[PDB]
């Protein structure tokens, strides 16, 4: 006979990730570098993560899983000619000039050389070759020119530098970053016009694009849109380090992309900090909170984020106080994300397509509600589903924790 059986086969979106443009003195330019947190950076960036010049890098992880990385700057490399050989570096920039060659007759064979490459006086790499031909590249320098090898004490590279970039390397840097999935940006400039740019960019993505992202900036309370954060000012470490509020922006955006929906940075502390810079009085942070301005307050030797907050203050009757907040922007900003990834992944215009779109939807607003990122959701009330002939319409009423006011959710379907 025949026997048939038959049996189901079953199958909120994740942040953590920023990033942004730098002028650095290494590494590889005009290319995106995904760092995610605890990783070593030293081969990718030619510097350790406490050196100095990878402060932003390190204040940016701190609370951010992923960081996409744009290097700016291609600037020159370093280079010296012993003899027949040319070292040069293999990245532009002013590192190239803590680089040293050493040549010197192998020990064991004297028909051999020893070649190393120094780094800050540490030898990082050591070949042993009969010519120039035997040499290979290593991560620090490639090896060029034909015939025998001749000895040097110590032959530094020189000539490398940073340079200075144009502001168009930004436009290539948004052009860049706009194919990466992200939460949010951090703009350490001060740079006026940048700042335009990048809060014109924000708008762009977030509402002609459905891309919900953030960009923090340093004071541009100006903007006077949800899409941007704008930096008062900065803070203190406990090494002692006082970082500007362009700085500060770094970690500003690491937080706000580590943030979880149902999380606020009110109050929290920033990270390895004891004080702030400048400090304002309390009329001061006032009116600084009125501009829309994202700040940090002095308290019990920590400095504390006054206000989560962003910097849209013209409200509306459809776009109130609650827009201020970036954990409301958070929720809202997954619901969008996280709706057009579902629609367009599990995803006809009937009753019970529709019926099952809804149901999906109940389900995903009930778990926003579980982890206490919205309140007083009633899937028998609060979502609905209408039906042009392949058009959908979703309505719905979201609450978020930190407002008492509830927002109302469209949502246009088309196939």
């Amino acid at each position: 006979g025949v026997y048939i059986n038959f049996k189901s086969e079953p199958q909120l979106g994740e942040r953590g990730i920023v990033s942004m443009p730098l002028i650095l003195s290494w590494g590889e330019p005009g290319k995106m570098i995904t760092i995610e947190a605890g990783d070593d950076v030293f081969p990718k960036l030619g510097y350790s993560i406490m050196d100095a010049q990878l402060r932003l890098i390190n204040e940016a992880l701190k609370r951010a899983k992923t960081l996409l990385l744009y290097r700016l700057n291609a600037g020159t490399k370093a280079a010296v000619t012993v003899g027949n050989l040319t070292v040069t570096a293999k990245w532009g920039g002013a590192r190239g000039n803590d680089i040293t060659l050493v040549i010197q007759e192998n020990i064991d064979d004297e028909t051999k050389f020893d070649v190393s490459t120094l780094v800050d006086g540490a030898e990082l790499d050591k070949q042993t070759v009969s010519d120039i031909a035997g040499l290979a590249a290593n991560d620090w320098v490639i090896f060029s020119g034909t015939g025998a090898l001749t000895e040097t004490a110590g032959a530094p590279l020189i000539n490398g530098s940073d340079g200075a970039v144009t502001n168009q390397a930004y436009i290539d840097y948004l052009a860049a970053v706009e194919i990466f999935d992200f939460n949010t940006i951090a703009l350490p400039s001060t740079d006026d016009a940048l700042k335009a740019t990048f809060t014109a960019f924000a708008k762009r993505l977030r509402d002609d694009e459905g891309k919900k992202i953030q960009v923090v900036l340093e004071n541009y309370p100006a903007a006077d849109y949800e899409g941007v954060i704008s930096v008062k000012n900065g803070v203190v470490l406990a090494d002692g380090t006082i970082l500007t509020a362009a700085q500060a922006t770094a970690w500003v955006a690491g937080a706000t992309a580590g943030a979880r929906v149902n999380e606020s940075l009110t109050y929290q502390g920033y990270d390895e900090a004891v004080d702030v810079a400048p400090r304002y009085t309390n009329a001061q942070i006032i009116a600084a909170l009125q501009a829309g301005e994202f700040l940090f307050t002095a308290s019990d030797n920590q400095a504390l984020v006054e206000q989560d907050i962003n910097t849209l203050t013209s409200f509306t009757a459809d776009k109130g106080k609650q827009f201020a907040k970036n954990r409301v922007i958070r929720v809202l900003d997954g619901i969008n994300n996280d709706f057009v990834r579902i629609f367009s992944k599990f995803y006809s215009n009937n009753a019970d397509g529709r019926n099952l779109l809804k149901s999906e939807c109940i389900n995903y607003m009930n778990t926003l509600q579980d982890i206490d990122a919205i309140k007083n959701f009633d899937g028998q009330t609060d979502l609905t589903v209408q039906s042009d002939v392949d058009a959908v319409y979703i309505e719905a009423y979201a609450w978020p924790v930190d407002s008492i006011e509830k927002i109302y959710v469209r949502v246009r379907i088309k196939l």
